[PDB]
């Protein structure tokens, strides 16, 4: 099952919605395309050795997404990002189910769009977001808000 990606979807929310699509353990995944334990690295934001062209390319022969477009679920050379907070738009999830790769740039506190704060957890219960791989309904894991409704909470 393949899946089209969303408009600016991040590499961790992308991979693990194909995943859930396939019914996929990370593993099993990186099996698939050859690259092992690489994809659970990209989900979880590590890029200490940052994606190769071959490794960007074999997750491409897997999911059908090519290269050049897996790499816009990154961030643009020489823009700084942080795998901590995984933050959220809830305003943008109610219009696109996606955690959004901008919302890890260091730079960003705000959403251009709706002129709010981004989250950097849940604004009911204050849980910390999962990494977006994770992230298999939209809602809190621990006191079940939508992320659509935390829009609402938004400052
Ligand atoms: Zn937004
Ligand atoms: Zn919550």
């Amino acid at each position: 099952f393949l899946i089209k990606p969303y408009e600016g979807e991040s590499l961790s929310h992308f991979l693990g919605r194909f995943r859930r699509a396939n019914h996929l353990s990370a593993s099993g995944l990186g099996t698939l395309a050859g690259i092992g334990a690489i994809v659970a690295r990209w989900e979880r934001f590590h890029f200490n050795p940052r994606p190769s062209q071959q490794e960007l390319e074999a997750i491409a022969s897997v999911v059908e997404v090519d290269a050049q477009r897996l790499a816009q679920m990154l961030p643009p050379a020489g823009v700084g990002m942080q795998h901590e907070p995984i933050r959220l738009c809830g305003a943008c999830y109610a219009e696109s189910p996606c955690h959004r790769i901008e919302w890890q740039y260091k730079s960003v506190w705000k959403c251009d769009r709706h002129q709010l704060k981004i989250l950097a957890k849940c604004p009911n219960c204050q849980a910390p977001f999962k990494m977006p791989a994770l992230w298999e309904d939209g809602c809190c894991h621990r006191c079940r808000m939508p992320f659509a409704e935390m829009a609402k909470l938004q400052k």
